[PDB]
């Protein structure tokens, strides 16, 4: 009976034996592993280790409901599992000691900790099920040999891609009887595809079950709107009732009969209208379309509906146009990277290894930063989803212990990539870095996944690794294929030949000509005009002024970087003064024309 | 512009180049010449006179005394 154990902990098996709980499906392997570990004589107290809120606590939930159906083995049969919170517990340890004593000699009750009682677990008398993560298990359970040898290191695996589809199909009818909304077949797969792509902080299985509930509630609320048919009668009924009530207290019964008759007629008409309205709605079924989930998911991360509507069919075909729209110049280096990415998506490249692997050479500010920023927007859909990790200040011995994570005992890249696995990692100035850093980088391109000191394993499948090096820039300043071949020897001389075997292509940036800066200036002018779209301001620059301003601040060493400041100090300085002069111009079209001596800002109207 | 360019390379040599890209403009001050110091003393005298508005005291300093 174990009366002492039941007075200090909550038995989760009794509540789950009623059959009213939801079916915890998808943990096929975890339940079998836990049963095998518990039934064995050695390491009879396995501890569940996994990520927080990814199935670490949901794995033990399904085992309690399987006791009634006798789905466990013979050794694990007729056993009750109690889930006790770690925050419950001299006076504090008395409850734990009483629970351990009443369960050590019995063996029919297994306690749980949300990893004194060390002797009970070491001898296998009492079975303990852990619920901590990998970092806690490797620091407490692995600290002592007796605790480590008596605890099976079980891992709580999360649901697979196809596991969630079956769970959603099985519980599809449950929501139809609650929200009165018919669920189609394509909605389940659309939701399970969108959750695995956009949602990355909750993982499976708790990212898909709650995704369709919001869409069903939204469509239920939208389908019950009144099309200006019921309120127009309800207001009349309310006002007639109020008028009759006012006359009742006024001792005026002459109009009371007429008011009551009118109210009865209005009630009959409202009942007929309600019946005819409810008959039409129930005729058809409100199936959940694929756009409903997209609309709900667009409001959480700001992703436009156009990006969600793409099914990875036309994105590859329009990749070159998107890349060339924001970056103008050196089309050889732009079209080269657009062909090496589509080939890897077919299956020609290992999925674990990163797909994006290119080396950028040349001075900064020529357009490399803009291309790097636009690549993430064109591929993923987010422009700010970039983790820029420089190596300028990583010249110390402890530089390798910073990006890999915080070692146990002390007070970066892994933490940032865990929350946003779909991002582009940039390593600026890779030619000047500590030698210990390259060891971590080699494993990324070779293996594909890393592991920090806390035991968490991070994946780099859908990641792009681009390293920027300054080698080869001095030779160029003193055909694209010939230049790439000539710079390949210089690149291989400086770095290790083994590290360069995982790079697909080498990108070398050339020197922009005079005719290529005019389009960049035009793009900057268009970007400036688009910013002021809320104030309805039309900005146009003539071709004569662009040529004059292009060479005003041209710098061969930097490139187009000083051009931004030149445009800001030339065009915007005069534009701001006119706006600040009591709204001199509003809803007009200002044309900037240069006569060769001074920039005459002509003021016109649209 | 030449002074700003010469100072920018020295500033970016010690710091990170990416951190300086978000800065709008770099402000570099100059030295103080002999003629600039006279107006500083004049401004200080005017501020001191304004400080004594409650007592209505008129303070005037000749140009000979300011230079010394």
């Amino acid at each position: 009976n174990t009366p002492t154990l039941d007075s200090l902990a909550r038995d989760l098996t009794v509540i789950a034996k009623d059959g009213t709980l939801d079916p915890v499906i998808g943990r096929d392997k975890e339940i079998t592993r836990v049963i095998e570990v518990l039934s064995r004589r050695t390491k009879n107290n396995p501890v569940l280790i996994g990520e927080p809120g990814v199935g670490k606590t949901a794995i033990a939930e399904g085992l309690a409901q399987a006791i009634v159906n006798n789905e466990v083995p013979e050794t694990l049969k007729d056993k009750r599992v109690m889930s006790l919170d770690m925050g419950t517990v001299g006076e504090f340890e008395e409850r734990l000691k009483k629970v351990m004593e009443e369960i050590q000699q019995a063996g029919n009750v297994i306690l749980f900790i949300d990893l004194i009682l060390k002797p009970a677990l070491a001898r296998g008398e009492l079975q303990c099920i852990g619920a901590t993560t990998l970092d806690e298990y490797r620091k407490n359970i692995e600290k002592d040999a007796a605790l480590e040898r008596r605890f099976q290191p079980v891992q709580v695996d999360e649901p697979s891609v196809v596991d969630t589809v079956a769970i959603l199909k099985g519980l599809r009818d449950r929501y139809e009887a609650h929200h009165r909304i018919n669920i189609s077949d394509e909605a389940i797969e659309a939701a399970v595809k969108l959750s695995n792509r956009y949602v990355s902080d909750r993982f499976l299985p708790d990212k898909a079950i709650d995704l369709i509930d919001e869409a069903s509630s939204k469509v239920r609320l939208k389908s019950h709107t009144t099309p200006n048919n019921l309120k127009e009668i309800e207001q009349e009924i309310e006002k007639v009732k109020n008028e009759k009530d006012a006359a009742v207290h006024a001792q005026e019964f002459e109009n009371a009969a007429n008011l009551r008759d009118k109210q009865t007629k209005l009630e009959k008409q409202y009942e007929e209208a309600k019946n005819e309205w409810k008959n039409a709605q129930n005729g058809m079924s409100t199936s959940l379309s694929e756009e409903d989930i997209a609309e709900v998911i667009a409001g959480w991360t700001g992703i436009p509906l156009t990006k969600i509507n793409e099914t990875e069919s036309e994105k590859l075909l329009s990749l070159e146009d998107t890349l060339h729209e924001r970056v103008i110049g050196q089309k050889d280096a732009v079209n080269s990277i657009s062909k090496a990415v589509r080939r890897a998506r077919a299956g020609l490249k290992d999925p674990k290894r990163p797909i994006g692997s290119f080396i950028f050479l040349g001075p900064t500010g020529v357009g490399k930063t803009e291309l790097a920023r636009a690549l993430a927007e064109s591929m993923f859909g987010d422009d700010d989803a970039m983790i820029r990790v420089d190596m300028s200040e990583f010249m110390e011995k402890h530089a390798v212990s910073r990006l890999v994570g915080a070692p146990p005992g002390y007070v970066q890249l892994t933490e940032k990539v865990r929350r946003k696995p779909y991002s582009v990692i940039l390593f600026d100035e890779i030619e000047k870095a500590h030698p210990d850093v390259f060891n971590i980088l080699l494993q990324v391109l070779d293996d594909g996944h890393l592991t920090d000191t806390k035991g968490r394993t991070v994946d780099f499948r859908n990641t792009i690794i681009i390293m920027t090096s300054n080698v080869g820039a001095q030779e160029l300043q003193d055909d694209y294929e010939t230049i790439r071949k000539t710079m390949l020897k210089e690149l291989k001389n400086s770095f290790r030949p083994e590290f360069l075997n995982r790079v697909d292509d080498i990108i070398v940036f050339h020197k922009l000509t005079k005719e290529e800066l005019k389009e960049i200036v035009t793009m900057m002018v268009n970007k400036l005009t688009n910013r002021l779209s809320e104030q309805n301001i039309n900005i146009i620059v003539t071709d004569k002024a662009k040529d004059k301003i292009a060479e005003e601040g041209y710098d061969p060493e930097y490139g187009a970087r000083p051009l931004i400041r030149a445009i800001q100090k030339t065009i915007e300085d005069n534009l701001s003064e006119l706006i600040l002069d009591g709204n001199q111009i509003e809803g007009k079209k200002v044309t900037v024309d240069h006569d060769g001596k001074e920039f005459k800002y002509d003021i016109a109207e649209q």
